[PDB]
């Protein structure tokens, strides 16, 4: 299992803050027990290194409890999984639109597939750090963020109130992968 990511970086702030609100979209353009999972996770995540350093993990997303994923089945937190039900339902493959949502207002986390509204997302957790897209998956599988910009438009509106990811770019994606 891998894991890629935007250098895209969302939380509170003190300063001025239009928008507290965040979408981006996962494009699945080839899956094949395997692993694909998307959501969102925390800097407060990071791995804590001498002297101070924190450095990003890669790992599966859902894993810990600094990261929030989606299976098409499940919501993932904490290692554990949450049943949730949509139409048309099914685990992530070939061709399906993810719809991501963070709410830091609520705070939520909460999701679409194929445009249509996944029953079911996380509540009742805590919004530390910094919050940045992100999917996991295991070997062959093919993603592509779409995040707003011109070179990843999406297929759906973001629902009212929703800012594209996009517009917090301060655009580079980090894969992170098993050495062995
Ligand atoms: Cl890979």
């Amino acid at each position: 299992v891998s894991s890629m990511r935007p250098n895209i970086f969302l939380g509170v702030s003190e300063g001025s803050a239009q928008y507290k609100k965040w979408y981006y979209e996962l494009m699945v353009d080839h899956t094949e027990a395997t692993h694909l999972r998307v959501g969102w996770a925390s800097t407060e995540g990071y791995s804590p290194y001498p002297g101070g350093g924190e450095e990003w993990g890669g790992n599966g997303v859902g894993d810990d409890l600094f990261s929030y994923g989606f299976d098409g089945l499940h919501l993932w937190s904490g290692c554990i999984a949450r049943t949730v039900s949509s139409p048309n339902q099914h685990l992530l493959r070939t061709d399906d639109v993810i719809s991501c949502c963070l709410d830091l207002s609520a705070p939520s986390i909460s999701f679409r597939i194929n445009g249509q509204p996944v029953q079911g997302m996380f509540e009742n957790f805590n919004i530390d750090g910094l919050f940045f897209p992100v999917v996991s998956f295991s070997a062959g599988i093919k993603v592509r963020f779409l995040l707003g910009g011109r070179h990843g438009e999406f297929k759906f509106l973001p629902p009212p109130g929703y800012a594209a990811c996009y517009e917090a770019v301060l655009l580079k994606v980090e894969h992170s992968r098993e050495y062995k």
